[PDB]
């Protein structure tokens, strides 16, 4: 899994199921503290799930997506 590590708004996502992500690759944006705030990948991976939407209410530990097994 990857998770939003803040309480705020995920302001956009940029993610799909079967995407590919890397560590520090852009993932999504957060909107808090009247400012916006990018969301990056934890590890590399396959994007197996999406856990949020844009603009959905997210906060610190709440999951954002879920990624490949190591055996994939």
């Amino acid at each position: 899994t990857v998770s939003i590590q803040m309480a705020g708004n995920l302001w956009k996502v940029h993610v799909k199921a079967g995407d590919q992500i890397e560590k520090g690759q852009e993932v999504a944006i957060l909107e808090s503290m009247k400012m916006e705030i990018p969301i990056v990948a934890d590890r590399s991976g396959i994007v197996k799930e999406v856990k949020k939407k844009e603009g959905d209410f997210v906060n610190e530990g709440d999951v954002l997506l879920e990624l490949s097994n190591s055996t994939q």
